[PDB]
Parts: C-alpha cells; sequence; structure tokens
C-alpha cells in the first residue's frame, strides 16, 4: 500500500475552536484519531465528553426519533466514513493529561483485560475502525513491560472480534509514540511492534517554555552549526526505531499544525523568558494564524525547520511552512516511512496554504495514500441508528 495521512480530531475542538468533524477535508486523510478517552483504575476505558462525543445533536439529527441512538462527533464521524470509504477512524485513549492513569490497570492482568474489553466494546459500539493508545510515558522497565502486555491484550481483543465476524474487516491498533530518546529508550519497541498496525511518532514539542534557549520544536535534522537550537530531531528517533526493529514503513512522522512561541528573544538558539500569548493557551499558536504581523519567517530547509521572528517584540514562534511541510513529505518518501500524522485538525489553513495539502501532494497526492476500505458494518452496536448504518 502507500502512505498514511493521519490526524487527531480533538473532541474539545467543537467548543471554542468551533471545529466539528463535518469540517474535515476527509478526502485528504486515511485515519482520524478521535482523542481522547479516559481510563478508570479498574482499566475501564470511558468517553471523556459524552455531550461532544455522543449526545450533541447536529443538523441532521432528529431530536425525537425511535431507537437507542448515538449523536455527537461519533455519529458525525461515522457519516464521514460512509462518504469517504478510505477514511478509517480510531478511538484514542490517554494523551498527556490522562496518561497518569495508565500504569495502575496496566500492571494487572485484570486491569489490562478490562482495558482491552472496554476499549473494544466502545470501538464496536461507536463505529470505530480501531483503537490508539497514547501513553506519555511508560516511566520504567515495569511500565515498559506492561505496555507490551496491554497492546498484546488489545490486539488479541480486536482479533477475537474479527474472528467473530469473518465477513468483516480486521481492526487497527496504533500508539502515539515518543520522539525523545529518554522516553523511547525505555520502551520494548520491537516486541510492541509485533502488535501494532503502525506507530505515529510524535515528532513535536522538542522545544517550549521548559527550555532556556529557543529551539526548533519539530525539526527533522540536528543543526551542526547551531546545536543549541535543535535539542531533538525526527531523524534521531526514526533511525533508532529502525535499529530497534520497527519497519520504517510502519512509522508515521508526526507533524504539528501549531507553533510554540518564545518571548524576549534575539532569535532561535538565544534565551527567552516567557512564552507570550497564544491562539487558545499561552506560548502556543494555531498555524492558520501564522504568519503574525510584523515578524519575518526563516526556513532552514537543511534541517527542515522554520519559524517566524518579530525583531521589535523579540518573539519567536517555531512552526512549519509549506516549504518545510514539503521537506518533511520528502523525508517520508525518501525514507520509505509510513506517512504523516498531525496534531491537530483545527489549526491548518486551507487551499494551497494547507500544510496537510502540501504533504499529501508531496507524497504523490491522494492516489499514493494507503488504500484500505473502512468498516461500516457494526453488527454488535448497542445503538440502533449506528447498527443500522445511519439512515434518515
Amino acid at each position: 500500500g502507500g502512505f498514511r495521512s493521519v490526524v487527531y480530531f480533538v473532541n474539545w475542538a467543537i467548543y471554542g475552536r468551533g471545529h466539528n468533524p463535518q469540517d474535515l477535508k476527509a478526502d485528504q486523510f486515511t485515519h482520524i484519531l478521535y482523542a481522547f478517552a479516559n481510563i478508570r483504575p479498574s482499566g475501564e476505558v470511558y468517553l471523556s465528553d459524552t455531550w461532544a462525543d455522543t449526545d450533541k445533536h447536529y443538523p441532521g439529527d432528529k431530536w425525537d426519533e425511535p431507537g437507542n441512538n448515538v449523536y455527537g462527533c461519533i455519529k458525525q464521524m461515522y457519516l464521514l466514513k460512509k462518504n469517504n470509504r478510505n477514511l478509517k477512524t480510531l478511538l484514542s485513549i490517554g494523551g498527556w493529561t490522562y496518561s497518569p492513569n495508565f500504569k495502575t490497570p496496566a500492571s494487572t492482568e485484570e486491569g489490562r483485560k478490562k482495558f482491552a474489553d472496554t476499549s473494544l466494546k466502545l470501538m464496536k459500539d461507536l463505529g470505530f475502525d480501531g483503537i490508539d493508545i497514547n501513553w506519555e510515558y511508560p516511566e520504567d522497565e515495569k511500565q515498559a513491560n506492561d505496555f507490551v502486555l496491554l497492546l498484546k491484550a488489545c490486539r488479541e481483543a480486536l482479533d477475537a472480534y474479527s474472528a467473530k465476524h469473518p465477513n468483516g474487516k480486521k481492526f487497527l491498533l496504533t500508539i502515539a509514540s515518543p520522539a525523545g530518546p529518554q522516553n523511547y529508550n525505555k520502551l520494548k519497541l520491537a516486541e510492541m511492534d509485533k502488535y501494532l498496525d503502525f506507530w505515529n511518532l510524535m515528532a513535536y514539542d522538542f522545544s517550549g517554555s521548559w527550555d532556556k534557549v529557543s529551539g526548533h520544536m519539530s525539526n527533522v535534522f540536528p543543526s551542526t552549526t547551531k546545536p543549541e537550537s535543535t535539542p531533538f530531531s525526527s531523524d534521531k528517533a526514526v533511525k533508532d526505531y529502525i535499529k530497534a526493529g520497527v519497519p520504517a514503513n510502519k512509522i508515521v512522522l508526526g507533524m504539528p499544525l501549531y507553533g510554540r512561541a518564545f518571548a524576549s528573544t534575539d532569535g532561535i538558539g538565544t534565551s527567552f523568558n516567557g512564552v507570550g500569548g497564544g491562539s487558545w493557551e499561552n506560548g502556543v499558536w494555531d498555524y492558520k494564524d501564522m504568519p503574525q504581523q510584523g515578524a519575518q519567517v526563516t526556513e532552514l530547509e537543511d534541517i527542515a525547520a522554520s519559524y517566524s521572528y518579530d525583531k521589535n517584540k523579540r518573539y519567536l514562534i517555531s512552526y512549519d511552512t509549506v516549504k518545510i511541510a514539503g521537506k518533511k513529505a520528502e523525508y517520508i518518501t525518501k525514507n520509505g516511512m509510513g506517512g504523516g500524522m498531525w496534531w491537530e485538525s483545527s489549526s491548518d489553513k486551507t487551499g494551497n496554504e494547507s500544510l496537510v495539502g502540501t504533504v499529501v501532494n508531496g507524497l504523490g497526492g491522494t492516489g499514493k495514500l494507503e488504500q484500505r476500505e473502512n468498516e461500516l458494518s457494526y453488527p454488535e452496536s448497542v445503538y440502533d441508528n449506528l447498527k443500522n448504518g445511519m439512515p434518515s
């Protein structure tokens, strides 16, 4: 098959960001990752926002209606799948904020069994093609081990479901993985790979407020001239993954659609104190808001990194340009990697300025994206309108 184009639809984007699933350029992708479901100490996976997720009525939803029915972004994503049949959706569990509660269920057979089962129940009822775990980060040799076992459990679970439905599709298991050496070096990567469909390497937040010098937050290559401006790099991670035993074609290069800012700076690699404003939180900006008035944009193609810098206000926002998206796409193709992943669907521009448009086209356009038809048959769904494939 060819390249994967994967994006996060962050459940909360239907609030202040105003982004609903309907607003996805679905033809451009192959995998939506609906983030994020939470986990109980039991290992019981559950939906973080029943309003947005399942209860909200959009245009098109009878408020009245027979049957025990799903609405929310889950109904809307199933609608997206009916139309774009190469669009798969996976339910994402965990994420930075919920990751503190992985370790405890993950340690016990009971907890992991309950993870796998609740996860699958939720997948098969809510119409998802698979599940994506985002654990930041299995903090020790034991957690590492337990993460093989969790994935093994989850893989086994979805497989048993395929067994029960031979005329249907097989289901996906993915994880959002760490580009930082101090984190992936603890992982039992090769063992974990045996269970995984693909790995979405989170190749971003290499720099931010936690630093003392402004850096490139999602650069591909190390700056030999300016080591301090590149604390991390996509490429270190990717080659290490490969040497560990992960097939590169199973490694999806994660890419930001937001930029991280630095205040009172002389430019990349110098010190900053503070991070400034943001589009929604401090120090973080949506790409569709870039470039900011009065800043000149620098693009270091060599390492495939860019930023804008305002000379007067001494404000640096590390983010990618379509030229750098190009350079990234090129790294994907050149290295026989699995494709590109993005965080997150609301912040991209459209048209000829879409970073994801750039990467898909540099990937060879949609004709080169992986062709895998999604699952519309969910026979065991507890919801009737979803189980009947959503009529009017």
